[PDB]
């Protein structure tokens, strides 16, 4: 199928751009046809992607593949990646050996990683009040307000428990390594069936994040007892305000997200150089 | 198969044995056979228990259920834990209420919760050193010495890292709540199949706890460069000296740990009660 | 000799009005000089009593009861340092970080106070000053905290850190909480920071869910200066925010300098005051064996 | 001026044992007298100089040069802090927060240190004192920290804390981190514990994995006595250790009574020494923009 190519970037930097040149210039002279994003194109003088493209090629960091993903996982399309210099978690394929990977992806040597998003609906009674795809995390937080928030927690339809925080994190593997992981929460293997509920700012010490098996529903439910409007965030992009007394209910998507690497993936050796972790030992 | 009950406890307690003389009193009355373990025996005048038992009650806290699960998660036979007076997350029955408890799990309303337990296995090339079996956690650490240890995690054969660090603790979903929890790692239901990796006081600030499949197999090389034999521990109560360069191979047993419970049992009502989470929202 | 008596209390909660009502009583009935802040006598007329601003209210008594909880204290400290009057709180309910006298107590504690038996201590308090350039674009006290965050906005903020104009480092993170003493319990205890005994003269400086996982609060001296710059290429205001109740809009490129207050806040307790037992109780620690 | 020259290194490394006789050559090419620690002498014999004890290296030397590294620097901190020696650290390798000279740069910046051009500061240190009663049952400065632990025994401890005689709280835990600003980088960091600038006139109380989760830091004044019971209920000897290299079996019911000692340590760094520079190398933190 790979004969239509879509191309992603986040504008605003000379190495995008000049990767992107680069890319283009590759696949026309294997000749296949590209489709470039048009808000790139406008940078570059010379949504519906997935609806279109055999294959989309995102160049960016792990934010710019964030933007992409709830779009293509929808149109099962499968998306690369190409960082911008060093590994990142979603993009892997480095801008220097651009040419090689590609290439190898094209004739047909890559791997294929499932990744799993998460549905937010927002609910007051049974009304919907906004729904929101995410692939890294759904996040309760205070919007404007300086003030603690609070909240009830159901898994399943159990009560777990009500606690003051500014707001919580709930993160599919993939989002472990993001504002889960900076808040506390513990890495999450990308393969695992599992999402972590971790709680921002808790005014209980004894708060800790929790880990829940993957096809499990969330549900929280605002205090009713609150003054302000907290809000949602889907992938810190998608943004819902939320009443006293309003639900929001969350649970992993059916489809899910068709993430390419190379051959010689390894999640542990980016797990190493993001984070800094030693390599094997020596004399 | 309910006829032989087995009867454990843990000594030094008033009461402790008083609820042990009123489960006595209470089984005996009901015309079932009922043996006593030889050393608590031996407080009261007048390892092969899971052998003849089709039922083992526990008396004591989670830690006394600890000892305890080992022997019988082999034997295949149920067990139930009767706690000192709050909930335990492996002892639900309250000593007040023994008889109504116990008699509805003898009559037939009670729930099972499989529990898996972790092997344990240190070698000196292909030479077993050491094999043990912890339903919480395998635990490695310096033993005596004060000095930080060194060593790598492979995952499924593949590295992982290096690390300087007082140790390791790798935890089931039972053992989530215990070591690994003080340690900064997270909770895990105990219906995940999941096992976390928590550093013990780690060198690198960039350490965090890693969550896999409950399926992988772990993989410990204490550094070879390493002066200091260090020590490896199961539910911290059996131990193995390391010399440098030996391996530490860890996975999930197959035979799992028949756990009962009275029908009423909520997971998250004890995290409430345990940790302090708040409960119900009020006016 | 508490003479002229002030009261201080944060609209909202019915109860807390009624614990007005008695304390009013109580100290009338002592013949005392009562003097009730300007939006506090309007939610209960007919009071007869002089009324004043909360910002003159230092000026004039000879003591201040605050009513509401620590959140209360905090507006109240601000208003009252500058003017070395002692202030003495009533909880809302449970004990808290700066107040120890239950409602339910209130005649008996407040008595005890004024009948001459009391502890008292200081607390310092933060300076904050926004600036641009060499402009100064916004002043605010602070008893807890003050903290640099993102407004509305959910991205993660860039930011360096100088202390006496030394260059610390920059970092990405959702914010940064500078707290006193008397703040470490609050925010920055949430945030992961240190609890900071009150006779200790020290600044917490805790990054809020820091990018960086190496990154650390650091407890630096209490006479020290700090200095926050906005990173320049920010595409948001962040927010600084004093005690989370006073807020100032920051520019990509502003400074937010922080320093401690010359003038402390004089708290009073009753003698039955024990920090450690507020530790205990308010965190739950362990007690005796 | 600097006449006479110790030299204290960590046996072990064979690097090190390079080190000192590059760093001998140097200081007797200067035409000063060199004095080897009595343990160091008997690794490299033929020296022909002058030898002491650790113990009295500080009642005979204008100025100790220490190889080795942090770990190393402790060891030399407690025997010279009474003596008011200044010492001077050499890395192993990579960069410390004792230690600011690369064997590479040795000549050069010792030099640099010897014709006059260095900065000097003091650090304080622990004295733990370990009781029976009334009966003194061992006792060690510590650099670092002051460590109660389990030993070898892998069970939680039961003891309570006590700073000025006034009760904080008792705990179930792995153990307890008792730490200076110069240990606030090292076992305690990574126990969680916060940075403390080398500045602050404070110690850090950071539990060891408690068994509650609420337990946290404390943070209190440098003049602090602190005192820890081990509980009378303990079935296991735990161990206290200072600065890990000096250890003493204490029985339950015993005490162990830190403060701080009188003496400090003279520290002498490089002219170009930098404090945040070495947090932020050794710690990853983010540089300018
Ligand atoms: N304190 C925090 O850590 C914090 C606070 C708020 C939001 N966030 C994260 O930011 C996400 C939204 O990104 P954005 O719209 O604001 O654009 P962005 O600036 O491009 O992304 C924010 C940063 O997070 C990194 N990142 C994104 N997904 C990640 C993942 N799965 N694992 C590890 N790192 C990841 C990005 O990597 P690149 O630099 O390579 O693009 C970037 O450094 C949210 O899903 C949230 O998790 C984190
Ligand atoms: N996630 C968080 O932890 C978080 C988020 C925002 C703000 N805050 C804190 O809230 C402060 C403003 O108080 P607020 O009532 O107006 O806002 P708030 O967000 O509505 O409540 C803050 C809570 O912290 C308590 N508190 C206040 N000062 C404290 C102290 N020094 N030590 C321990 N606890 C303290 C308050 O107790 P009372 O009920 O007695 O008033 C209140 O329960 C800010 O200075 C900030 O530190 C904390
Ligand atoms: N710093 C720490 O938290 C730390 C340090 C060393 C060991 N440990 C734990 O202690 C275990 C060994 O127990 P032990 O032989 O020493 O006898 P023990 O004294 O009876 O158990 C130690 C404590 O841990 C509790 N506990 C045990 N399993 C637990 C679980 N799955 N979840 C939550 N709490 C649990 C026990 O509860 P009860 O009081 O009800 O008996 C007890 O408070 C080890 O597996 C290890 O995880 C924890
Ligand atoms: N899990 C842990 O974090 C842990 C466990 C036990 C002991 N320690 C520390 O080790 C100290 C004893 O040193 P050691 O070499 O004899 O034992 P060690 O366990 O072999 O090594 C301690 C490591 O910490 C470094 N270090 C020492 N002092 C430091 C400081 N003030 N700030 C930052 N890092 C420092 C040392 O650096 P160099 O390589 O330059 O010597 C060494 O890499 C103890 O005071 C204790 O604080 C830490």
């Amino acid at each position: 199928p790979f004969r239509n190519i879509g191309i992603i970037g986040r504008l605003g930097s000379t190495q995008v751009l000049d990767t992107i040149r680069r890319l283009k210039k590759f696949l026309i002279d294997r000749h296949l046809h590209v489709i470039l994003e048009d808000t790139i194109a406008e940078v570059l003088p010379g949504k519906i992607m997935g609806e279109i493209c055999d294959l989309v090629v995102v160049v960016g960091g792990d934010g710019s593949m964030l933007g992409a993903a709830r779009a293509l996982a929808r149109h099962k399309v499968p998306v690369l990646g190409i960082n911008r210099g060093s590994l990142g978690f979603l993009t892997d394929i480095r801008p220097d050996e651009l040419e090689a990977k590609v290439g190898e992806v094209l004739d047909g040597q890559y791997i294929v990683e499932s990744r799993f998003l998460l549905d937010a609906q927002v609910r007051r009674g049974i009304d919907s009040m906004g729904q929101g795809d995410a692939l890294n995390d759904v996040v309760l937080h205070p919007g404007k307000s300086t003030r603690m928030i609070e909240f009830e927690l159901y898994i399943d339809g159990q009560f777990v428990c009500s606690q003051k925080a500014d707001g919580l994190i709930v993160a599919t593997p993939t989002g472990s390594t993001a504002y889960a992981l900076s808040a506390g929460g513990p890495i999450m293997h990308p393969k695992l069936d599992a999402i972590v509920i971790v709680p921002m700012y808790p005014h209980m010490l004894s708060s800790r994040p929790i880990v829940v098996d993957g096809n499990s529903e969330l549900k929280i439910v605002v205090s009713p007892n609150m003054q302000i409007y907290p809000q949602v965030s889907c992938d810190g992009q998608n943004h819902f305000t939320c009443a006293p007394g309003d639900t929001v209910t969350i649970s992993k998507k059916p489809q899910k997200l068709r993430l390419i690497h190379p051959i010689d993936h390894n999640y542990y050796e980016i797990c190493r150089t993001k984070l800094g972790w030693g390599s094997r030992l020596g004399g």
